[PDB]
């Protein structure tokens, strides 16, 4: 009756992110106790990067400019959010001050250096109003909150005419060899990809490239014997954290096979397609793709709009 979907990539790529979009537009949206929840999630969220971020500088060495500060430095060392809690007054203020700090600003900009959630800005944007005590998250807040998935989740759903069940999978290395159980029936695959990941390095090894283990996975997929029957589909997702990731950062140094123009966005975004496409091994195979942000609920819906119509004509029983 109901097709079977899979959201594949590697960790951090964003798939979880796509599910809470499928969810929100052809399914039910986040209610008021949701929100309530998730306003604790995006509490440690914003712990876990202001204790990320201090580590940064303590193993880089980076002087602080604030002496004061440094006491409140401490003290978000001892800040566990094994025993969390709502953020409390001493706690705002010391994160204020912190965020404003030029000195781990310039350690932020220099985070390719280490792991990094990429909500950071958003939420230090944010600052006072999550960390005010009326906290009433708004969808986007919701969207940007991170939580490490693991193990299969099937995820239920129906377009306006059709049943489509999606399935979220864990995209942290230890976690792929998980996937062997949701391949049984899988009627077309959902590839994820961050156009950002080209600078960062994986979280479980610090010394291979993100975009690298990637593509490899993307080969490993696509020479799947059984999968010659489903069609794949590669969302290029964070197209919005590369369109200034390029501007700050030179796609040569990363991959030098890039010998195009510096700066342009679209000429990056139209190299990595194009690398990511020539890992099939037979052209007689379909692969298609589109550039997307999962924070953006149109460009989700736009992608979606065609998305359903390419998996229905695929699928004619
Ligand atoms: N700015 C931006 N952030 C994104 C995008 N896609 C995902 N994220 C963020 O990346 C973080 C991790 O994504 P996640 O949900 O764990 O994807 P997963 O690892 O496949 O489950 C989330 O907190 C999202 O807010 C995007 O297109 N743009
Ligand atoms: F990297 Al994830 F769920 F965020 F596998
Ligand atoms: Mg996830």
């Amino acid at each position: 009756r109901e097709l079977k979907l899979l959201l594949l990539g590697t960790g951090e790529s964003g798939k979880s992110t796509f599910i809470k979009q499928m969810r929100i537009i052809h399914g039910s949206g986040y209610s008021d106790e949701d929100k309530r929840g998730f306003t604790k999630l995006v509490y440690q969220n914003i712990f876990t990067a202001m204790q990320a971020m201090i580590r940064a500088m303590d193993t880089l060495k980076i002087p602080y400019k604030y002496e004061h500060n440094k006491a409140h430095a401490q003290l978000v060392r001892e800040v566990d959010v094994e025993k969390v809690s709502a953020f409390e007054n001493p706690y705002v203020d010391a994160i204020k001050s912190l965020w404003n700090d030029p000195g781990i600003q310039e350690c932020y900009d220099r985070r390719r250096e280490y792991q990094l959630s990429d909500s950071t800005k958003y939420y230090l944007n944010d600052l006072d109003r999550v960390a005010d005590p009326a906290y009433l998250p708004t969808q986007q807040d919701v969207l940007r909150v991170r939580v490490p998935t693991t193990g299969i989740i099937e995820y239920p759903f129906d377009l306006q005419s059709v049943i489509f069940r999606m399935v979220d999978v864990g995209g942290q290395r230890s976690e792929r060899r998980k996937w062997i159980h949701c391949f049984e029936n899988v009627t077309s695959i959902m590839f994820l990809v961050a156009l950002s990941e080209y600078d960062q390095v994986l979280v479980e090894s610090d010394n291979e490239n993100r975009m690298e283990e990637s593509k490899a996975l993307f080969r490993t997929i696509i020479t799947y014997p059984w999968f010659q029957n489903s069609s794949v589909i590669l969302f290029l997702n964070k197209k919005d954290l590369l369109e200034e990731k390029i501007m700050y950062s030179h796609l040569v140094d990363y991959f030098p096979e890039y010998d195009g123009p510096q700066r342009d966005a679209q000429a990056a975004r139209e190299f990595i397609l194009k690398m990511f496409v020539d890992l099939n091994p037979d052209s007689d195979k379909i692969i298609y793709s589109h550039f997307t942000c999962a924070t953006d609920t149109e460009n989700i819906r736009f992608v979606f709009a065609a998305v359903k119509d390419t998996i229905l004509q695929l699928n004619l029983k």
